Formats: structure tokens, sequence, C-alpha cells
């Protein structure tokens, strides 16, 4: 006949508790204006994820609602002092460790997002109008988990290309060791023809490095779409 | 049964303040035609978007005012005089401090735009349609909010590009302090087989410099769209 | 109530007189032919421009008159000879001074216009179906008022092109005086073995040169599209 | 009141003869085929475009008398031959000077369609519906002119192209002279060593030069579109 | 009144014949497989051409037909043996001649073509709902014929196209003498260190000349869509 | 009247067999995986076009019957082991004859289908409403045909393709032959310092060439859309 | 008449077993954290598409369902740590022979179903509504097969890239007996001057390669569509 003990076990199974996100807050890898500002628009994007993450955890309950109402329907139930300034904020942070475990953390999610579609998946035994409008329900709340997850990989990858930028800006830029080497040499008066040859290349290369660094470092917000509505049937 | 408090708290959350946008005026990085172009279409561009930020205040209070109405639905409640001109203009100005000032100014607006969207989230203990549909308003506003934050970030992104046009320009074209050298070093005569030639690459690198700047300082207005209509719910 | 007075105060607000556009007339930078033709180019596209905004001021009138209708709906109220040309052409003309006083007008137009569409802010104390119809109206117009702006940006990034190709075409190109050196120092027999070397390459460059600025000097036309309709008020 | 005379007068206006076209018949610019077939494109794609401004200038005509009739509805009224071949064609012709006329004339007209676009301005005193449905038409109208104007535009930038064309195959080929010197410098029997190779290079050379021509020499026809029909207003 | 005999003389200026295409055959360039497809590929494209025009010819008859059923509703009326097959076929064929014949005869037809839509100009004298209707199968008529006259330069754009083809490679391939001699030249025992490298050097270039040959001369096949209906009018 | 006769010859003839698709299966060129897996995805491609070809067949049988209904109407009628097997699976198999002879059967049958579109034209002497609409039909069936001659051509395309890729591929990798001297020549305990090097570039080369074999035989699957279907005519 | 026996023929084909999926689990090639992540796609994007294989499953069991009811219609029926770290994981797992196997057994099934669309082809000897509906199903369960088979290509093909990806960076990257020569040979105190250099050489190209490593080894998620719904026939 049909059989409502397969619609009700499908219901529990499609509201029961997904991954919990990642809560870690993801710090500055240096102290430049623009890691912060970066590091700041992603702990945003990851809030505003985990947002929408409670949105269609609603969806999810409400769809359950709706499958047991259907199953009821059966039967029964020159100085060195700004060269110096960039070298030690690039220097300063922990150098994008945070960032590193942000990434691994949302792409885990975004993985265990990725295993968790088969509670969307037709049923067996179940059919008619009803048991195509619900399948129909669950196919859209899959694509809505698809595009979260797609963007808890977006995520991550934009912390891990925050992590690559300090490391290519700190293998890129001068050393305040190096700085300092260059403005002592600079203290003795023999060797003028070279360091202020050498102050002006440092000059160069640090503005370059970090205009580099702070277009690189401007990160895209993440908004998530909200979750389809739960198709709504009424108790019978 | 239906909890009349919850929507009067969302009313009153949602339309209570956001940030403040920044009002500070950014100057001309240096004296040029083009910067000072520069400067005043980013002036205008701010102003526009404050002026459309109150319009979206505007439609919070009547959104907030359409909740209201929807609870009470329930119960009671060779001369080198071009040269000179041209490396005089460019060295005047602040230099671009005021760009990077404004440019801090918009970025932390745009964090702080979006660190706002809580207030439009769904309603955990409200249903039926007019909760639908004041949920589908509150997403609405939620989507300009976001779009205007990502104006104001692409206004912080031109300014800071004009702070990084200044120093390219500045590091590109030969000083005033260059250029008084050069013309005194022809003033006397043994030198003009080298003189002469410098003048000449001066200018030539001069005109290259400046006709850059002239383009790349042609910055974009900024159009923000008027928000979306608030819900209309009379009072019963 | 409802606020009349704020109706009025804006309905002569919205048709008060905007921004004067430019009139001057700008001039062939040089002699050359494809000069001419820039140049009538971009004064015929001026003619447009400010013949379109007539028509919005047109419009403007109307969406006064809608809103003073509005109001009352409430209570009472080898030879030398071709190089010699080319190079006679190119040093003649202005070098492109007009141009620059074109743009510099025309880019203040820009600006100007942008700064005055306060006119068509949304109300503060009116509303209803005819408040939103008006908004929509003044909305629409705004619209137009900042493509005219974009419109005038465009004209005076077309005059500055053709400013600059004037400078780098008189930088490319072998001088008059130089044709004159090299025809006299051919008068000599004796050099003939650099002489016809140098005319070739001469004439090889202002080919180059002439055919570089004949086909850049080719400006697109600038048509503005019509303001779009005023909304209709009837008197009472 | 309605200002008939003011609609007469548009209606004069509009149907006054425009700007004559070049009736000049371009020619090729050298005896090569491909050059032929070039100038024979652009005489059709002349020819085709004076047809379309007659078509035109009947659906002003038939404007003019709907604002006629507009207005009565108020009151009363190795051998050398295959080089010595193609050199011989290239250097034939009258080397695009035809073709430089040709353009010259069509960019006239192209420039005095463009400044000829006020008789379709919006009315001054004409108002209702009958006023607007005729100011779409006129605005229609105008944008069918400007439209054409772009396409005389093309067809003289054509035109330009292949004479540029002419120019730089001819100081990119070896000339007639050429080829006869290096076949007699062959006629003597201690050379051949340079000249067998010389040969090999021209030759080269010169198929070279003859694929870029024919290829480059593929001019587009140009189809006018038919103006859009004018408004019909019967008489009353 | 109605010039009936305007209509009748253009129903019999519409039908009259239009050029005849050319019927002539083009061979393969050379005795490669590639080419023999490519000459294969034109026959059968010119034939579907040849196809369609007779389509539109009917339609222009019907169209015909059509205008004086309307004119009647008014009144009364290592071995050499690869490089050797491969030179071999390259140097076999007419080179190309016949494709340039093709090529010349479809350009003529392309042109006279183009000069023969006066037939579809619209009336002078004729007007009303039927002369509407005439007025724009004749516009229809005409975009078919213009665009089949582009197919027609298509398929001679081709034609040339093999034809530089084959003189490409011609120029870029080993002869079928210098393959002998440098066979015969490795008969004799001295030379091997040589003659070993230069038979590499070949048959590399002899793959690469042919894979160009191969791909390149895959040609298109030329689809004409169906001309538009002609408008039907019964008789009255 | 109307000529029943022409209509039954057109129904014999729509129907008539066209011509027969080639049946051959083609071999992988070499001994590689990537090799099988082309020849393999090519034999599924070729089964797959026969199928749709005889859908279309069916689809003309149909098209004959309503033809024939129509006609009704009227009357009665170091180790060098994975060098080695790189090398030994590279020259084995037939080094692609039989896709040569695979895509030359398959160019034939696109050029054959492309010569049988003759028996979709219009009609000469029939016409109305059955004939418009079986002229729509067979104009269906012809553009289908077209596609489907497509299809075959770029069957013989990808086929020619790995043809070629075996070439390349087996003039760009050491031969076994030269791996089995390298190998022996580092039996020898002198030339280390030069086989050792040897080897290590020979390694490099053939990742890179089989890196390459891999990715670009990598086949499409060709799918053949169904024939649309046969307009249906009934019997009287 | 009509032949019931051939539907319910067809009606056993069509839901007949296709291939089984592969089932084996890909390892990660190496220890890097990527290549674990890119296991994990992999692995996840199997899983999901074999989940949507079973759902395909379920429409031909519908379909045939549905085509037995048709039938039924008619009768009856400086330390080395980083480095060495970077080394060691680069050279541990197994080197990418289970993606391989992975990437067999997919394409394998990819070539299977490309082989078992036969049970779509149309009927022989059935027409009519039915016949026609149950043809266009059909022909969208192949099509969502095909689709499907890409799929399990696209599958295939990343596996294939972390493979290569992998072979990559391990001739790209220095060995772990490269780094421990490189740091034995700077224990002695005589190399510096070289061990120094080639430790910073190191360095660079180890982050350099597995940047390249982390960011193409980050492979998109295979999201299959679920297949369209059987059409579905009530019995009579």
């Amino acid at each position: 006949t049909v059989d409502q003990q397969e619609i009700l076990n499908r219901a529990d199974e499609v509201e029961a508790p997904m991954a919990t996100p990642p809560t870690d807050v993801p710090q500055a890898p240096s102290g430049l204006t623009a890691a912060n500002n970066a590091a700041e628009q992603l702990a945003v994007s990851a809030d505003n994820v985990r947002l929408y993450l409670q949105a269609g955890e609603r969806e999810r309950q409400r769809l359950a609602t709706s499958l047991r109402n259907a199953a009821a329907a059966y039967g029964e139930v020159s100085d060195f002092t700004d060269l110096k300034t960039a070298a030690t904020k690039l220097e300063s942070g922990d150098q994008g460790t945070s960032m590193v475990n942000f990434a691994d953390g949302w792409n885990n999610f975004n993985l265990s997002l990725q295993r968790d579609i088969k509670r969307f998946r037709i049923f067996e035994n179940w059919e008619g109008d009803a048991a195509t409008a619900c399948e129909a329900s669950m196919d859209q709340q899959k694509e809505w988990i698809l595009h979260m997850a797609k963007l808890s990989a977006s995520l991550a990858k934009q912390a891990n290309f925050m992590a690559q930028l300090q490391l290519w800006a700190r293998r890129g830029h001068p050393t305040l060791a190096d700085i300092v080497e260059l403005e002592r040499l600079a203290k003795d008066p023999d060797y003028q023809e070279q360091a202020i040859k050498l102050y002006a290349e440092y000059q160069e290369t640090s503005e370059k490095v970090l205009s580099e660094y702070n277009t690189k470092a401007d990160l895209e917000p993440v908004n998530p779409p909200k979750p389809p509505a739960a198709i709504k049937i009424d108790p019978p």
C-alpha cells in the first residue's frame, strides 16, 4: 500500500543536525592595514555564512513537518623610517597560521556538507503527487546545500590565498635586519656610493611589494543566498 | 500561539540606526588638474552615497511600521618652464594622505554595514503569509545593504588607487630639484652635448608620466540604486 | 496630515535651472584633414548634447506641473614636398589649447550635473500612490541626468584624447626645420650616401605617424537618449 | 490655447531637403584584381546608401503630412614575369586619390547629416496624445538618420582604409624599376651568386605583400536598414 | 487616385531574371587527399547555393503574382618514398588556377546580386495596407538576397583561401627535384654526415607542412537559408 | 489543376535510400591506454551516429506517407623499464592507418549526405496549405541531415587528429632502439658522466610527451540530435 | 495492427541493469594536505554520482511500468625542517597509482554507459500519441544518461590530473636525499659560500612547487542533475 513508516523515517533523517561549521576567528597575518582589512572581511563572511546555515536549518525543520503531515494523510499515527615601518608591520602578526587553521576548518565543513546530501534522496516506496512535490522540495534543499558548500570552499580558498600572499610578500621584501644593516653601513662615510644606491633599490622594491599586497589583499565579500522555502503541507 | 513580542522587538531592531558614514572631504593629491578632477569626483560620489543611505533609512522606518501593523493583527498592543610647471604641480598638495584617510573611513563603513545584516534574519516563531512577505521584504533590504557596502568598498578602492597613482607618478617623474640642476648645469657652456640630451629625455618622460596620470586619474562615478520599496501593511 | 508646502517647495526645486553647459567651439589642433574632422565631430556632438539638455529642461517643467497638481489634490492653494606639406600642417593650428579649454568646460559640466541630483530625492512627509509615482518619475529624471553627465564626461575625454594625440604626433614626426635641414644638406653633393638614407627614413616615419593620426582621430559621435517622459497629473 | 502655426512650421521644417549625398564613383587604386573588387564593392555600397536615403525622404514627407493633419484637428487652415606583372599592376591606377575624394565626400555627408537633427526636436507649445505620438515618430526618424550617418562614416572609413592599403603595399613591394634592375644585372654572368638570391627574396616578399593585399582588400558590404514607418494621422 | 500601372510595372520588374550564377567546377589544387576533399566541399556548396537561388526565384514569381492581384483590386486590367609521395602529390594538379576562376565567378555573382536590389524599393505612388504589406515582403526578399550575396562572397573567399594555401605549401615544402638531389647525393658514400641530417630535416618540414595543409584545407560547408515566403494576395 | 504525379514522384524520391555510412572499426594507433580509450570513444560515437541515421530513415518514410496522403486528397490514386614500457607501447599498434581509413570513410559520408538534399527542394506545381506544411517539414529534414553531415565531419576530424597525434608523439619521443642504446652504453663504466645525463633527459621528454598524449587523446563524445518529427497527414 | 509484443520487449530492455559503476576509493597521492583534500573531494564526487545513478535506475523502472500499461491499452496480456617536512610529505603515499585505477574504472564506466543507449531507440511498429510520448520520455532518459557519462568522464579526468600533478611536483621538487645531502654538506665549515646559496634556492623552489600544488589540487565538486521524471501511464 503506502509505507508511512518510510516517510516518517525520512522526516527524522532530513532534519537531523548537519555538521557544525567552524567558529574560529582568523587573525591578520601581519601588521599591514590591508591585512587587517582582509582578516575582518573573512570574519564577517564567516559570520554571514553561519547565519544562513541557521536559516537552512529552519527550512529543514519545516520540510520535516510537511513530510509528517503528508504521512498523516494516510492513517492515524635618506632616512629608513618608512622602510622600517613597512618591514616591522610585515614581520609582525602570526604570519598566517590562524589563516591556515581557518581554511582547514572551512574545507572540512565543505566536505562534510557534501557528504550529507543523502538525506535528500528520492523515496523508494512513496509515489503520487505529494511524493513528487516533496522530492522537488528536497531537491531544492540539496541544491542550496551544495551552493553553501561551494561558498565554504571559496571561503577557505580566500584564507589560503591570504596565507600565500603573506609568504610571497615576506620573501619579496627586504628584512628588518637588512634595513638595519643598510642604515648602519650608511652610518660609516666610505660606502655612500653603494649604500645610497641600495637604499633607493630597497625603497623601490618595498613600494612595489606593498602595492601588490594592498591590491591582492582586497577580498570579495561572500553573500549566501537564502534557502528556498520548504514546501508546506497542512495537517489533515 | 503567535509571539507578538518577537515581532515588536524585531521592528525596533530593524530601524535602529546603522553605522554613520564618513564625512571627510578628500583633497587633491597634487596640483595637477586631473588630480583635482579626481578629488571632486570622489567628493561627489561620497555625497551621492550618503544621500542614498538616507533613502534606505526611510525604507527601514516604513518596514518597521509595517511590522508593527502586522503585529497588531493579533491582539491589542630650451626652457624648462613646462617641466618646472609639471614638477611643481606634481609635488604640491598633500601627496595623498587625505585620500588614505578617506579610503580608511569608507572601508570601515563597508565592514560595519556588512556586520549589520542580522537585523534582517528570518523569524523564529512567526509564520504565515504576513511573515513570509515581511521576510521577503527584509531580504530585499539586506540585498540593498550589501550592494551599498560594495559601493562603499569601490569608493575606498578608488581613493587608494589615487594615492598609489600619486606615488607612482612621483617616483617616475623628474624632481623639481633635478630640473633646477639640469637648468643650471645648462647655464655653463661646456656640457651642452650632455645637458641638451638630458633635457630632451626629461621632457619625454614628463609627457609620458603626465599622460599616464591624466588617463588613469579619470574616475568612474558611483551611482547607488535606490532601495527597494518596503512592504506596506496597513493598520487593522 | 499632508504637507502640501513640502510638495510645492519640491516642485520649485526640481525645475530650477541646472548648470549652464559650455558653449565654446573647439578648433582643430593642426592643419591635418583628420584633425579638422575631429574638431567638427566634437562641435556637432556638443551641439547635440546641448539640444537634449533643453529637452530635459522641458521634462522637468512638466514634472513640476504634475507635482503642483498633486499638491492641489489636498486643499486650495627625391623632393621634400610631401614631407614639407605634412609637417607644415602638423605644426599649424593651436596645437590643442582650445581642445583643452573645451575639455575643461565639459568636465566641469559633468561634475556640476552630478552635484545637482538632490532635487530628485525622496519626500520626507509625503506618502501614498501619487507620492510613489512622483518619486519613480523623479528617479527616472535622475537616471537620465546621470547618463547625460556621463556623456559630458565622454565628450571631455575625447577632447583630451585629441590634445594628447597632437602632442604624440608632434614629437613623433620630423620637424619642418629638420626637413629644411635635410633638403639643404642634400643640396650639397658630398653627403648623398647619408641624406638619401635619411630622406627615406623620414618619409617612412611620416607615413607611419600620419596613418596613426588619421585612424585615431576618428571620433565616435555622441547621441544622447531623450529624457523619459514626466509623469502627468491633471489638475483636480 | 493650441499653436497650430508652430505645428505647421515644424511640418515644413521636417520635410525640407537634407544634404545631398556625394555621387562620385571611386576608382580602383591599382591594377590588382582585389583592388577592382574593392572599388566595385564601394560603388555598390554607395548606391545602396543613396537608395535608402531616398526612402527616408519619403518617410519625412509622410511625417509632414501627418503633422499637417494633426494641425487641422484644431481649426480651419628564373623569369621575372610574375614579379613584373605584380609590380606593373601595383603601380598602375591612380594610387588612391579618387578613394580619398570619395572618403572626403562621405565624411562631409556624415557630418552634415549629424548637423540636421534639429528638425526632430520636441515641440515647445504642443501637448497631448497626438503631440506625444508625433514626437515619438520624429525621434524614430532621428535615430534612423543617426544610423545612416554612421553608415556614411563607415563608408568613408573603408575608402580611407583602401588608400592606406595602397600606400602600404607600394612601399612594401619591390618596384618595377628594381625588378628591371635585378633582371638585367642577372643578364651578366658574374653575379648569379647574388642575383638568384635576390630574385628569391623578391618573389617571397611579393607573394607576401600580395596575400596581405588580397585579404585586407575584401570589404564588407553596407546594408542600410529601412527607415521606420512614419506615424499616420488621417485628415479630420 | 491609384496608379495601377506603377504596380504592374513593379511586378514585372521584381520577377525579371537576376544574374546567372557561375557553373564552373573547381578542381583540386594538388594531389593531396585534403585538397580533393576541399574541392569537393566547394563543389557541393556551390550546388547548394544554386539550388537555393532557384527557390528564391520561385518566391519572386509568387510576389509578382501577389502584386498583380493587388493591382486588380482597383479596376479591370632511410628511404625517400614518403617524401617523394608527398612532393609528387603537392606538385600535381593545376596548382589552383581553377580555384581562382571559381572565386572570380562567385565574386562577380556577389556584386551583381548586390546591384540588383533596386527591384525591391518602396513605391512612389502606392499607399495603404496592401502597399505596406507588399513593401514588407519586398524588404524581406531584399534581405534574403543580401544574405545570399554574402554567402557567395564567402564561397569565393574560401576558394581564394585554397589557392593561397597551395602557394604557401608549395614554397614551404621541399621540391621533388630537391628530394631527388638529396637521395642521389646520398647514393655516394662520403656525405652521409650531411645527407642524413638533411633527410631528417626534410622529413620534419614535410610532416609539418602537410599537417598545416590538412587542417587548414578543411572547409566549412555553406548552408543557405530558404527564402522567406512571399506575401499571398488572392485575386479579387 | 493540381499535379498529383509530381507529389507522388517526390514522395518516392524523399524516402529513397541515402548513402550507406561506413562500418569499419578504428583500432588504437598505439599501445598506450589513452590511445585505446580514444579508439573506443570513436567506435562508440560511430555506432551512435549510425543509430540516429536509422531514426532519420524512419522519419523520411513517415514523410513520404504523409505526402502520399496529401496527394490522395485530390483524386483516386637507473633502470630503463618505464622508458622501455612507454616506448614499446608507443611503437606498437598500426600507427594510425585504420584511423585514416575511418576518417576517409566518414568524410566521404559527410560529402555524400551533403549531395543528397535535392530530395527536400520545394515543389514546382504544388501550392496551398498542405504544400506549405510539407515544404516546412522537408526543410526540417534537410536541416537535420546537414547537422548529421557536420557530425560525420567532426568524427572524421577527430580520427585525423588521432593519427596526427600518433605521428607527433612518435617523432617527439625517444625510440626503443635509442633506449636500448642508452642502456647498453650505460653498461660500460666509462661514460656515466654522459649516460646518466642522457637518461634524465630522456625520462623528462618521455613524461612530457606522454602527458601531452594523454590529455589530447581525450576525445569528446558525439551525441546526435534526434530528427524532427515528420508532419502527419491522415488518409482522406 | 499493433504489436504489443514489441512494446513489452522494449519495456524489459529499458529497465535491464546497466553497467555497474566502480566502487574503489582513491587515496591521496602524497602526504600533503591539499592531496588529502583532493582525494576526499574525489571520493565524495564518486559517491554522489553513484547516488544519482540509483535515481536514474528508479526512473527507468517507472518508464518500463508506463510502457507495460501502454501495451495493456490494446488487449489482455638555517634549518632544513620545513624542507624536510615538505619533501617527506611529497614522497609519501602511493604516488598516484590508486588515482590511476580510479580513473580507469570511471573511464570504463563512461564508455559502457555510452554503449547502452540502444535501449532508448525509437519503436519500429508502434505509432500514435502514446508512442510519441514514450519516445520523448526515452529520449529524455537518453539525454540524462549521456550527461551522466560525461560527468563520469570528468571524474576520471580529474583523477588523471591529480596523478600528473603528483609526477610534476615530484620531479620539480628537491628530493629528501638532496636535502639530507645539502644539510650534511652544510655541517662541514668550508662550503658555506655554496651551501647557504643552495639552501635558499631549494627553499625558493619548494615554496614555488608547493604553491602550485596547493592551488591546482583544488578540485571542483561534481553535482549530477537528477534524472527527468518518467512519463506516467496509468493502467487501463
